[PDB]
């Protein structure tokens, strides 16, 4: 049986696999054509289907896991096409222990029992992203590091990405930005609490813009959010106050009021797409910086580590949340980003498999 | 010099004027022609121009203030119309000591010294905040209580508004929903900080709203959200996991991304304006509340008070606010609101006049 572990969130399906690189003579022939055929299939294609992508970048080369030597591969595919992918699963010559994580796990339990013969082991998806994130920390990428931070993060000349050890990880804030958000505290291996979330997260990123814009995919939102001036939309500091608020020291280019200006009907008509779509992004990014500063502080832990794929390819959010995190709290924060970030709980729940 | 204080935010100036009600006859004698002028247009009119409005129903009667007895009227007019106020301020046969407060007095102070022989004092938009809270609440609605909040705001057949005694109210969390969110603690009379603030506020759903529905005005926006279902474009808990997240004790009616099923261009045509109106309200609001419990418990405070003009005829924000604080804080924090909610500044600034 393949070695998958799955994360099936609200909006996308993250994918582990597991493909052994030391298959010896005598194993490939115990071993059925329709395992042949989907390891080959998986491995010689980089796009599956129209929506299935693996993310070649992120491979592990060479780790030994359950005591097998291999590649570990990264897949991402959307939620709405999992009936494709559970169809292409019942499909002959393909007839499996599936670690299975995410809201998904349960809601699509009865469909992934279509599959004649295959046990669905559904895990948390939190516990699920805590021991994936510390897994992949521990084993490296591929000899760099696996977490990172942006210095000198207040100077835009001098602000660079940098690694960042995570030897010894803990207490540590993870923050998991999905469709929503959920923010963990962890105090150990073994010791992990969710001590709030929003929602307002990469769902309503995406949502609000494709109202606002007409955008129809995630990187056309960010490539839009990157033309656009969101202080065409917000309301700031110095709009209202004519400068900086001194006494409470709040900058004047601070946002006040998000999309406060839309409530003057010549500023709706004169805004562009994209100062909306950036006003969107940097909303949503700015409010998630702060929940994350406020946990952060009621906690006592100054390390805050960004995770899920709000994040991937989208450098402007985390730039954003690294010169806010220093700002905000005077440089007593630091904001972390891990390289595999949307794909902790698929981790996570391949590595429960021994548990069966 | 007739006696006004005045909060000029980022959306709407907030008059508040003392009318003395113990005129005798040699002080009608040498009062000028002007100054009756501006008493009878201010006390014999309840809409002033084609935007100034008089809240009547929140005057307070036979106040004693500064040694004399009269009624405080609170009046209140678009930000955007401060120049035709300015302009009726420098007309002839109006020729005062103003204290001003909010962003504007600072933006707008050469605006106010075009008008001759006037002392413009700017005072802290939140200093005066808290000094008029504490003096509202002090003196009574009329005998009634100036506080209240939402009795068993779990149950709905039992959800009613209760008068709340506020006679030792420290220590407090102030929660002032304007264009954006200041939120304060209040430790003593002279005792306060801003802790935080956020910039989704009322400028937000109401800059949002204009741009999904195109509504015209603030009532306009809330009326729409009366008639809409926010689960029409929101994402829940229910819609990821199935049903209740258990493990963490989020309800499958949370909402787990707002905004989050308008990622879907199927679910964007079919969703109704009112919908994205009280997606748009249920957003804003929610993460209020959130934003606010985390305050309170960080800053160990178990009594809130909402104020700013967002909750104005705006009784969905309030029972959503009143719900959710004790749902979440599972009883722990109580939602306070004051009658006078928009006006604290504007009072706070006219109880500076004795320092000039
Ligand atoms: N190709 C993509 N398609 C859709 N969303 C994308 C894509 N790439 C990045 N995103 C963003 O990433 C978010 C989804 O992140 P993800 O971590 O995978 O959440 P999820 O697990 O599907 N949701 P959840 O149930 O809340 O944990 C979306 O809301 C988008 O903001
Ligand atoms: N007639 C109205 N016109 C505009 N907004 C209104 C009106 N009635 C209620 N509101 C709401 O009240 C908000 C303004 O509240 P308010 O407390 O007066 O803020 P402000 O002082 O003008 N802004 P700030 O500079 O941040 O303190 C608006 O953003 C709307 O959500
Ligand atoms: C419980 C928290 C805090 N919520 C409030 C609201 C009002 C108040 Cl007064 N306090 N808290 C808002 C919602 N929440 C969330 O976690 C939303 C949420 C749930 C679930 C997910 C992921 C799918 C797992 C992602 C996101
Ligand atoms: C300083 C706070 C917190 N901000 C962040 C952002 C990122 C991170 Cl990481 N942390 N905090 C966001 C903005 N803020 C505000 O107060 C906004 C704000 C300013 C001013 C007003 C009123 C006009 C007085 C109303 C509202
Ligand atoms: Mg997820
Ligand atoms: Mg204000």
């Amino acid at each position: 049986s393949p070695w998958f572990g799955m994360d099936i969130g609200g909006t996308l399906v993250k994918l582990s696999y597991f493909e052994p690189i030391d298959i010896t003579a005598e194993e490939e022939q115990e071993e059925v054509e329709s395992l042949k055929s989907i390891r080959k299939y998986l491995t010689s294609n980089v796009a599956y289907g129209s929506t299935g992508i693996r993310d070649v970048h992120l491979e592990l080369k060479d780790l030994t896991l359950f005591g097998r030597r291999g590649n570990l591969h990264f897949i991402r595919f959307p939620t709405q096409d999992l009936p494709t992918f559970i169809q292409m699963g019942r499909d002959k010559n393909f007839s499996t222990v599936l670690c299975a994580t995410g809201g998904g796990a349960y809601k699509f339990e009865k469909d992934f029992r279509t599959i004649g013969n295959l046990h669905l082991h559904k895990l948390d998806e939190l516990d699920c992203l805590v021991k994936g994130l510390l897994y992949i920390d521990s084993v490296s990428f591929n000899g760099q590091a696996e977490c990172y931070y942006f210095a000198n993060a207040s100077e835009p000349e001098r602000c660079q990405k940098m690694p960042f050890n995570l030897d010894d990880p803990y207490p540590l804030l993870v923050v998991n930005i999905g469709s929503g958000v959920s923010i963990l505290a962890v105090h150990s291996k073994d010791n992990y609490k969710r001590v709030t979330g929003t929602s307002l997260g990469g769902g309503t990123f995406l949502g609000l813009c494709s109202l606002l814009t007409g955008c129809e995919s995630f990187e056309e939102a960010l490539e839009m959010a990157s033309k656009g001036d969101s202080t065409q939309a917000d309301k700031l500091v110095r709009d209202i106050y004519g400068g900086d608020y001194e006494r409470f020291g709040l900058p004047g280019w601070a946002v006040a009021s998000s999309f406060g200006n839309m409530i003057y009907k010549e500023k709706r008509e004169s805004v562009s797409k994209e100062d909306l779509a950036r006003a969107t992004l940097v909303t949503i990014t700015n409010n998630i910086g702060s929940v994350a500063r406020m946990c952060a502080v009621n906690e006592k832990i100054n390390r805050v580590v960004f995770v899920g794929n709000f994040l991937r390819v989208n450098t402007l959010s985390m730039k954003l949340l690294a010169y806010a995190l220093d700002y905000w709290s005077k440089g007593q924060l630091k904001a972390l980003f891990l390289e595999h970030e949307g794909y902790f709980g698929a981790v996570g729940a391949l590595l429960g498999l021994p548990n069966f």
